[PDB]
């Protein structure tokens, strides 16, 4: 093992778990499992060989960061251990064609940097790739990042000047902004190269003020995406932000939107 699975440490081995079905959007390979020992059903992704995810595994507190049951190694794969979601925001974007309405956005926001915060403060960790594939969803109406620490657009205008977590809060904007318009902030493109060029060569990708964003919203998005990064806002910052004190606060049925887009 060892899986620590409600509060107990149990020693395990990946062969020990009964493997159901295969997934998922998330790709993979991720696998649905079964622990014997407990009863509990489980996610495995299964990576190729050659570390420190220890921290999800520390981070069972937070209810906004995906749970982290245990790690295994093998002669060939690395088998990693999780509770179950149902899927990426990326994957989300795409199963619907359309944009992703605001009050989920809104919702999302909220998750997504209390998180990330909890990093910081509790592991002084920084997630680093902050992007829709690393955002998932569930059946149930939760929202919750993981994991490692293009790839591109994502990429803030500093760290990608000198030699020598604003840059979180950037890559946050990003997915916002395209995951409410419905298509990358950088439309036409030649890729890799023409947007890490517009990223520190135009103007930062701001919130169409023709959809129907609020004012609240289109703040929220444009204070991420402040170019300077001095001046750009720190977590404590935002978590203040009316965006995020509105969404904290307002009912909003993740649970059965989720259900409904999914059926399509």
């Amino acid at each position: 093992g060892y899986l620590t699975i409600g509060g107990q440490r149990y020693q395990a081995e990946i062969n020990d778990l009964e493997n159901l079905g295969e997934m998922g959007s998330g790709c993979g390979q991720v696998w649905k499992m079964r622990f014997r020992k407990t009863g509990h059903v489980i996610a495995v992704k299964q990576m190729r060989r050659s570390m420190d995810l220890d921290v999800v595994l520390k981070s069972h507190d937070c209810p906004y960061i995906v749970q982290c049951f245990g790690t295994f190694i093998t002669n060939t794969d690395v088998f990693i251990a999780m509770e179950l979601m149902g899927t990426c925001a990326e994957k989300l974007k795409k199963r619907m064609q359309g944009p992703i309405p605001e009050r989920i956005l809104g919702k999302m926001t909220v998750a997504i940097v209390k998180a990330l915060y909890y990093l910081k403060e509790k592991h002084g960790v920084i997630h680093r790739d902050v992007k829709p594939s690393n955002i998932l969803l569930d059946e149930r109406g939760q929202i919750k990042l993981c994991d490692f620490g293009g790839c591109a657009a994502y990429m803030a205008p500093e760290r990608i000047d000198p030699p020598d977590i604003r840059a979180d809060v950037w890559s946050l904007g990003i997915s916002l902004v395209e995951l409410a318009t419905g298509q990358f902030p950088y439309k036409n493109c030649k890729t890799d190269f023409e947007v890490l060029t517009k990223v520190l060569q135009e103007e930062p990708p701001l919130l169409p003020g023709h959809m129907g964003f609020s004012g609240d919203f289109q703040s929220f998005v444009k204070d991420c995406l402040t170019k300077d990064h001095r001046k750009r806002p720190k977590y404590n910052k935002l978590l203040e932000h009316s965006f995020i004190k509105r969404y904290e606060t307002l009912e909003v049925d993740v649970a059965s939107w989720f259900k409904d887009v999914m059926a399509k």
